[PDB]
């Protein structure tokens, strides 16, 4: 929306 | 540690 | 663009 | 390996 976030995780389990 | 996590972030401000 | 391409990259040297 | 990469893509198709 810049700002962003993004994110991602694994165990086998992710968002401007 | 596979697990795996990772994040970045910005507003201009990121981790198996 | 969802379509979604990001990538990071780190030696220390990052994209809907 | 730190020198670090990784990256998503998704059109629905992710690598220290
Ligand atoms: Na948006
Ligand atoms: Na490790
Ligand atoms: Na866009
Ligand atoms: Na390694």
């Amino acid at each position: 929306t810049a700002q962003k976030l993004v994110f991602f995780a694994e165990d086998a389990x992710k968002x401007y």
